[PDB]
């Protein structure tokens, strides 16, 4: 087990690398910003170094910083958590060059996801099925992009390579607008990357996000920990995720799940990782991989039993995978509800000082958060301030649980999105399940 271990993160990622840590007797580094010197995991963490002043940029974003704080604690190995570095390859790069272990897959993985046209290249060849396109980028020749177009049909969909989440792309629905999108998708991608390489896909009207959860030790063993419906979202960020995802047979979860366990041992992928699939009409269709822990991972450990940061921290030690895949049981399901530090009217983050704090409890009840009674929200960050997760044997006690939870949840002294989590629970169309992506925002404009 690693002996101690800089946690290159904040906030409730942080808090969850470090109770992880604990259990496994692993010492704890908390790299924080001046802004982030009350953080919950801070303040239990068996050491500390402030890292910068409170913009990104020169704290959790602070290459030498984060890497001093290694240096200086004699830590073996570094967490990035999600978000700011943990899909940075020049960054992972940086922590091998220096000495420490990366928790997370290698450097060359993570470039390989992270370029969206080789990505998809490499689980085309290992058997993962993909959204129908242009499998390559486009280049300046207009016949051969038509070309394209009409082998996949339209409608079709223009995305940059480099791009993540779903920045800057153009869906064309004939000849006439082929050529302009294709040179605006560019532009656009210019500006963010500074890489104009884009690709087509064929454009799906009404998907659901559906992602497949794996972890490979980089010994050749591979396992898949089913799937999570992450359809429930607004302007690229999720709202609510749930796992299993609604109306996925066995066998079709056995189907992909195999797909994606063969494609880790294809690409010597170590660690935990995310195929993002999109779901239309009973059929997968892979559009990137996360090669990180993300947001969403609770609502998987809840229905397999599986600690997926343990797991991490476990394989970043050369430990084989704890269990076969024959092991890997879904068992009852899981709802995650975000809570955001947010004006309703707005949407707008919403930072301050929390004069009242309660926590919900109870049965199947899992609450993820670094905030308390007197803390401050500042305003550097996202507007993600907890997780709430709610387990049931099924997926009606799961929503019941969330319903009541989200009901005894106090979050005085700030704005929060809770009675917007507690309308979801009550919808009609969500408690049927299945809604595709663009529900929520067609909700919200009613
Ligand atoms: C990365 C990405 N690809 C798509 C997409 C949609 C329809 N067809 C195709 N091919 N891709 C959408 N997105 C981003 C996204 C996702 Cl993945 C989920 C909800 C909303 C949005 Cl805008
Ligand atoms: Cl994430």
């Amino acid at each position: 087990m690693l002996d101690k271990i800089v946690i290159a993160n904040r906030g409730e990622i942080a808090l969850r690398i470090l109770r992880a840590c604990k259990e496994l007797g692993i010492k704890t580094v908390a790299v924080h910003s001046s802004a982030d010197r009350d953080l919950k995991h801070v303040l239990l963490a068996d050491e500390t170094v402030c890292i910068g002043p409170a913009p990104s940029v020169k704290s959790y974003l602070n290459i030498p910083a984060i890497i001093s704080a290694a240096e200086i604690t004699g830590a073996v190995a570094i967490h990035p958590g999600y978000g700011f570095l943990s899909e940075n390859a020049n960054f992972a790069e940086q922590v091998e060059r220096s000495g420490f272990i990366f928790i997370g897959p290698k450097a060359e993985t993570i470039r390989l996801m992270g370029d969206k046209v080789s990505a998809i290249a490499a689980m085309k060849k290992a058997g993962v099925p993909c959204v129908p396109g242009s499998d390559g980028p486009l280049g300046d020749d207009m016949d051969k992009n038509r070309a394209i177009a009409k082998r996949i049909g339209y409608p079709v969909i223009i995305k940059a390579s480099g791009g993540g989440g779903g920045r800057g792309m153009r869906v064309v629905r004939g000849d006439a607008e082929l050529a302009q999108s294709i040179s605006m998708t560019r532009a656009e991608a210019k500006a963010a990357f500074s890489n104009d390489m884009v690709y087509m896909e064929k454009y799906l009207e009404n998907p659901r996000h559906v992602e497949i959860q794996v972890l490979a030790d980089g010994q050749g063993n591979a396992i898949y920990l089913a799937e999570r419906d992450c359809s429930m979202q607004r302007r690229h960020q999720k709202v609510v995720e749930e796992a299993p995802a609604p109306g996925i047979t066995p066998e079709l979860r056995r189907y992909i799940g195999e797909r994606c366990a063969k494609a880790c041992v294809d690409i010597g992928y170590r660690g935990a990782g995310t195929f993002e699939f999109l779901f239309e009409n009973g059929e997968f269709y892979f559009i990137e991989m996360n090669t990180r822990i993300q947001v969403e991972h609770p609502v998987t450990e809840m229905i397999t039993g599986v600690d997926l940061i343990k797991e991490q921290l476990r394989i970043a030690a050369g430990q084989p995978l704890s269990i076969k895949q024959e092991e890997v049981h879904v068992r009852g399901h899981a709802v995650e509800c975000r809570i955001n530090a947010e004006d309703p009217n707005t949407f707008l983050p919403s930072p301050g000082k929390i004069t009242r704090f309660h926590a919900p409890g109870g049965f199947g009840v899992r609450w993820e958060s670094h905030i308390y009674a007197g803390y401050t929200v500042p305003p550097y960050y996202d507007s993600m301030i907890g997780k709430l997760i709610c387990y049931g044997e099924n997926r009606d006690v799961a929503i019941a649980r969330m319903k009541n939870a989200l009901q005894e949840l106090i979050i005085d002294g700030i704005k929060t999105n809770v009675d917007l989590q507690i309308r979801i629970m009550n919808d009609e169309n969500f408690q049927h399940g299945g809604t595709n992506i663009h529900y929520l925002e067609k909700k919200l404009g009613l």
